């Protein structure tokens, strides 16, 4: 095909040749799994993934399929989500130390708010192990030699000339087919020869693991070690026309393909998962899943790979090219066109132009929509996990071989795979995290008991949103790993579920759909009734006159165990937000929405057994809400971070606070949720913003310069700075990021690598183009929620560009052309018919006009106290509409 237009991540080299000498980070000492990581190039279908090395004679793809986790049921006799009953004491301990803050204790110890103990029953997601593709070459001298990954197409190339024949590679993962292809060919009759193999990763233990070859097909099955988890995966050859001989390797073990001329492989893999408490298992022998996993790559083969690659790729690019953004970027196709490694190392050097740049910036931006595709998709029995589903580390244990078990970190991590899934146009990738986060509800029941004395009876029968509340932390599995950590300080983190479910309602917000409207808020009603019910409390006198979320840790600075901060409130007010807002959209079938009349703190006065002494007063989510009073600005005219804070990194007596960073520069902002991703802080508040303003200043700058970070924390940064409307600053933590936290293979760093800043890049990206959270009230004092701002924090540095395709909430469709720093066109389709209310930052919205075509439409400009302007008017479904300049 023409390929001219298509976005590519393109070498010139092996990943054996490519540069790895950025930071390792821990579990990466071994320089091939350092090599790996910094060198290596993804694909995938939301279930199986590869990761091509490109090598000339033993060629390597890195294979991994989404559910090989050690842990779970059968990694001992008595797995049940980490919790520790002995510690937990059915809520007893929580309470006693929550009675301690409510009497005026200003720190608690929470060292035993603890469980998780167990690294085996916890486990971790490992590395499945390695297809090689060993050609047996005398040595590697080449000419001609390129790989690339094609981002549009989802397929990664590979060609060299070796001793006069051109030699051709083509992988792709099918989500239509279910089925890896490794497309191979040679430009002589005859000169294609190479084995096939495909051993599981030896760092992690198997049972009767058996190899097993029947030409065409190579057979891989066995059952972990630690759990008795049961895989199958199978290589089919077809030699394309019967030309070759297929024979069996002289090891075992792998397939040899002799004098051909160009084949298919057709590769699938599974396990006997399934995300379904308490077994986590569908039921299958090992028989069943080798006849499942067999007619995966029979189908395929039937299909051919004409029909396959075909369906892969439209079923790709229907995604992939949703989006389009054009800064004014060089590509693969341009005159003096560079190689991304060259590209990434004249970025940092400071010689790319300025069309590089944009290159550079555009690419990773791409990319992080790509390893959405790649990683989670629609049918995905697993959401993204800390590296997506591609890794070369195993071991049998949690915090073993592979950096954080390449868990689901629910405490910014996860969160930030799915920061970018609706506002870049991929809302349906949404669906396996919504499907997680349904998925902890049972387990969490549990936890919920345990820690905090909220039973639901028969945990397993009771449908989402009629139990008592699902409780879950930081560190989680894909088994329901439910407790908190060994360890408070980093282990404990209920407001994790809040915070998830702002991805999960996001769903809703984004699309108005009334299936998930259902799910969002049966998942919503639980979490705010387990709140209202057993974790807020009136706090002590440290915290002031409000309901606090009791025994906190703000990662991580200050002390442990404070009555209640800033981000668990951030959250919990959130929550409660979103909630009734649900609630409303479902004409508060449940009557839960409530108001304030006769709301005070003191309705949450509980007896020793947990009963509330006023039983009848108002603690309806409405009152609850009103109560939080989350953000208070300090005596620096920062966001507190503490209740007890007065100046920045003090108490309101002047006297410092313990673990708080003095140099102001902590790297986690745990305060600053509010303003992103949340709705509590937004532009439309100055006093809010600008001492929200203020805080990042602080945690951001040494002297007057901005420090870099990387992985999560650079990710973040970019994000919250985007919100804040200061588009060159966010620029500036742009530019930091592909400089300071990105491989050859513009995988983010932390070090190691961690997919979490990459999905915050788009996301930052996509904030910096178009806002759509904050609510707009005019001087008639009427709500405008969720309008959608264009272009609410532009850098100096994109002068011009357009981007088209991004998503606001309201399921509006945005395209955006700028020049000199202004709109000169917004395009919004409106998907659903909901009211429009456009805000235009880069250019002022009372200077535009609105028209469907050439019908002129009858916008009113509303303004608010501050002198900014929306242009209102009625939408219908399917609808364009064009606001130009009058
Ligand atoms: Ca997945
Ligand atoms: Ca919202």
């Amino acid at each position: 095909g023409d390929t001219s237009k298509d976005d590519w991540l393109w070498y010139k080299q092996p990943a054996s040749q490519t540069d790895a000498t950025a930071t390792a980070g821990g579990n990466y000492g071994n320089p091939d799994n350092n090599r790996w990581q910094q060198t290596t190039l993804p694909f995938g279908n939301g279930k199986i993934g590869g990761t091509v090395w490109g090598e000339v004679s033993r060629e390597r793809v890195t294979f991994n399929e989404e559910t090989l986790w050690t842990g779970g049921p059968g990694s001992s006799t008595s797995y049940n989500g980490g919790n520790n009953e002995t510690k937990g004491q059915n809520g007893a301990t929580l309470r006693a130390l929550n009675k301690q803050l409510a009497n005026g204790a200003e720190t608690v110890n929470p060292g035993n708010l603890t469980g998780g103990e167990n690294a085996a029953e916890q486990g971790n997601y490992l590395n499945w192990g390695d297809i090689y593709l060993d050609y047996g070459f005398n040595d590697t001298t080449v000419t001609e030699y390129r790989r690339d990954l094609n981002l549009s197409k989802g397929k990664a190339d590979v060609t060299f000339k070796h001793d006069g024949v051109t030699y051709t590679r083509e992988y792709f993962a099918s989500n239509p087919d279910n089925v890896m292809v490794a497309r191979l060919t040679a430009s002589k009759a005859g000169k294609l020869n190479f084995n096939v193999s495909m051993p599981t990763n030896t760092n992690y233990s198997k049972t009767g693991e058996t190899t097993t070859v029947k030409g065409d097909t190579l057979t891989v099955k066995g059952a972990l070690g630690n759990n008795g988890l049961l895989y199958n995966s199978q290589i089919k050859v077809v030699l394309d026309n019967g030309e070759g001989t297929l024979s069996e390797g002289s090891d075992g073990a792998s397939l040899k393909v002799s004098d051909a001329k160009a084949v298919t492989l057709y590769i699938a893999a599974a396990t006997d998962y399934k995300q379904k408490y308490p077994s986590y298992r569908t039921g299958e022998t090992a028989a069943e899943v080798n006849t499942r996993v067999a007619k995966v790559v029979q189908d395929a083969a039937n299909k051919g790979y004409t029909a396959v690659k075909k369906a892969h790729i439209d079923d790709h690019s229907a995604i992939y090219d949703r989006v389009k953004i054009d800064l004014g970027q060089s590509g693969h196709s341009s005159d003096g066109a560079v190689a991304t490694d060259a590209l990434l190392k004249a970025y940092q050097r400071g010689s790319a132009t300025t069309a590089q740049k944009r290159e550079l910036e555009t690419l990773v931006y791409k990319y992080g929509r790509y390893l959405t595709i790649g990683s989670s998709r629609e049918n995905s029995q697993l959401p993204s996990n800390l590296q997506g589903i591609w890794s070369v580390t195993a071991g049998d244990n949690a915090h073993g071989n592979t950096p954080w078990g390449s868990d689901f970190h629910m405490n910014v991590n996860l969160q930030m795979n799915y920061w970018p899934t609706y506002s870049a146009n991929m809302g349906e990738l949404a669906e396996p995290l919504i499907e997680y986060v349904e998925g902890l509800v049972k387990p969490g029941r549990v936890t919920a008991k345990v820690y905090a004395g909220a039973e639901t009876t028969n945990p397993e029968t009771t449908p989402i949103g009629e139990g008592e509340g699902y409780m879950a932390h930081t560190e989680n599995t894909a088994y329901g790993w439910t407790a908190p950590g060994q360890s408070f300080s980093w282990g404990w983190s209920p407001a994790a579920v809040p915070w998830i479910l702002q991805n999960v309602y996001e769903a809703y917000e984004y699309s108005g759909d009334p299936a998930l409207l259902d799910r969002v808020y049966a998942l919503l009603k639980e979490e705010s009734h387990f709140y209202v019910n057993y974790m807020l409390h009136k706090a002590g006198s440290s915290s002031g006159d409000r309901l606090t979320t009791g025994v906190a840790y703000s990662p991580a600075q200050g002390p442990l165990g404070t009555d209640g901060n800033t981000y668990e409130s951030s959250l919990v007010w959130q929550m409660l937000n979103d909630a009734i807002e649900a609630a409303k959209a479902k004409g508060d079938p449940d009557g839960l929405v409530g108001n304030t009349t006769d709301c005070s703190a003191d309705n949450w006065a509980k007896n020793d057994s947990g009963n509330f002494t006023d039983a009848n007063a108002n603690r309806s989510w409405s009152c609850a809400k009103s109560l939080l009073k989350p953000i208070e600005v300090g005596d620096s005219g920062q966001i507190k971070e503490w209740y007890f804070e007065g100046a920045l990194g003090k108490k309101k007596d002047g006297s410092t606070i313990s673990g708080y960073q003095a140099d102001n520069q902590h790297r986690h902002m745990s305060h600053l949720l509010g303003l992103f991703p949340g709705d509590l802080i937004t532009i439309d508040n100055s006093e809010y913003m600008d001492a929200a303003k203020t805080s990042l200043r602080y945690r951001c700058f040494k002297g007057n310069v901005l420090q870099s970070n990387t992985g999560w924390a650079i990710g973040q940064r970019i994000n919250s700075w985007a919100r804040t409307g200061d588009g060159n600053t966010t620029y500036q933590l742009v530019e930091l990021q592909l400089k300071n936290a990105m491989y050859a293979n513009l995988f983010d760093y932390h070090a190691p690598f961690q997919i979490d800043g990459n999905f915050g890049n788009t996301s930052g990206v996509d904030e910096m183009l178009l806002q759509s959270n904050s609510t707009f009230t005019d001087t008639a004092g009427k709500k405008y929620v969720n309008y959608t701002n264009i272009l609410p924090a532009l850098p100096d540095a994109w002068a011009g560009g357009s981007v088209s395709g991004l998503v606001a909430r309201g399921n509006f469709t945005v395209g955006t052309t700028w020049k000199n720093g202004k709109a000169t066109e917004v395009r919004l389709t409106s998907n659903k018919g909901k009211q429009a209310a456009v805000k235009i930052t880069a250019g002022g919205a009372q200077n535009y006009e609105v028209k469907n075509g050439d019908t002129a439409v009858n916008a009113k400009v509303v303004t608010n106290a501050d002198g900014a302007s929306l242009l209102v008017f009625d939408t219908t479904a399917g609808t364009t509409y064009t606001i130009t300049k009058k």
